[PDB]
């Protein structure tokens, strides 16, 4: 089997991407944030505190004939941006783009934090990191990909995120028409539960390539590119008027400046992030100060190849016995 679904930016800045997901019988379609940095499939639901729901589409398990309470199970997750949610668990039928998993753990939110309430476009998350990060207790549950894996034609999924445009998530096959050149594969460590790999270096605009190991995660659920402070400083030093603003919480730059590209290494291959991808617009409406899409990872404790980086590539998440990551230009 295979599946293929279109993923769509939630807003004009590509702050996140939503993908339609069918849950239950009859199908209830929710727009979920596919997140290769976490491993819980959770949804806004009929059980969510009423004051914490504002415009989201909810899953109602009582209306699904295939829904079963996972008795005694609870879940509770916190994300890197301080947001969080928690609740109980049902198993139900979940389909993505024609690919169906029966008995998928669907984590029903009883509580969500403010940032989730305040975003009407995201109905929940569908985690695609390793199942060892799943927060369900007492019995940890498997991700959608983990459950699907053995039925897939090939044990892989791919992320093809668009710049200010829709893209595609595919399961079970590699669309050879979706990228240029070759796919370069690179080693993955699963020790922290992430798609964790080591970039071979970077270049800023037309600058020479700096060979240096950068350990980080391929994280579709993170908007920006978070790299070591040395690297980020070298980037913004090439932008006239750019500065790190404590009040804003990162590098900003005059909206009138031209942004250089940023290149990252994948083995001997190179992925080029165009300068425009690094522009996240005015810090507040009407401001001439624009927020940067490359920021310091200092104090996160890990480097994050988020959407800014991944959308410049066709990315293979290879779930073979020994997982690997592949990157192609497109």
């Amino acid at each position: 089997s295979t599946g293929s679904a279109t993923t769509t930016p939630i807003d004009s800045l590509d702050d996140a991407y939503i993908t339609p997901v069918q849950i239950g019988t009859p199908a209830q379609t929710l727009n979920l944030d596919f997140d290769t940095g976490s491993s819980d499939l959770w949804v806004f639901s009929s059980e969510t505190t009423a004051s914490e729901v504002d415009g989201q589409t909810i899953y109602t398990p009582s209306k699904s004939t295939t829904a079963k309470l996972l008795s005694g199970a609870t879940w509770s997750i916190s994300y890197g941006d301080g947001s969080s949610s928690s609740g109980d668990v049902y198993t139900d039928t979940v389909s993505v783009g024609g690919l169906t998993v029966t008995g998928q753990a669907v984590e029903s939110a009883k509580k969500v934090s403010s940032s989730f309430t305040e975003d009407s476009t995201i109905d929940g998350l569908l985690g695609l990191a390793f199942s060892t990060l799943n927060t369900v207790s007492p019995t940890q549950q498997k991700t959608f990909f983990d459950n699907a894996k053995a039925s897939l034609d090939s044990p892989v999924f791919t992320a093809d995120l668009g710049y200010h445009a829709p893209g595609t998530y595919n399961f079970g096959f590699i669309d050879t028409t979706a990228y240029t050149g070759s796919i370069t594969y690179t080693a993955v460590s699963t020790k922290q539960g992430f798609w964790e790999w080591t970039s071979t270096g970077y270049a800023v605009g037309s600058g020479t390539f700096k060979s240096t190991s950068i350990d980080g995660i391929a994280d579709t659920g993170t908007t920006l590119l978070y790299l070591p402070a040395t690297v980020v400083s070298a980037y913004w030093a090439q932008v006239s008027g750019a500065k790190s603003s404590s009040s804003v919480g990162g590098y900003v730059f005059p909206c009138s400046a031209t942004l250089p590209s940023f290149t990252f290494g994948v083995g001997s291959a190179r992925i080029v992030i165009p300068g425009d991808y690094i522009d996240f617009g005015p810090i507040s409406t009407g401001s001439s100060s624009c927020f940067g899409g490359i920021q310091s990872s200092a104090g996160i404790g890990i480097n994050i190849f988020g959407d800014v980086a991944l959308k410049a590539a066709f990315v293979v998440f290879n779930g073979a016995t020994t997982p690997t990551l592949g990157f192609a230009s497109k």
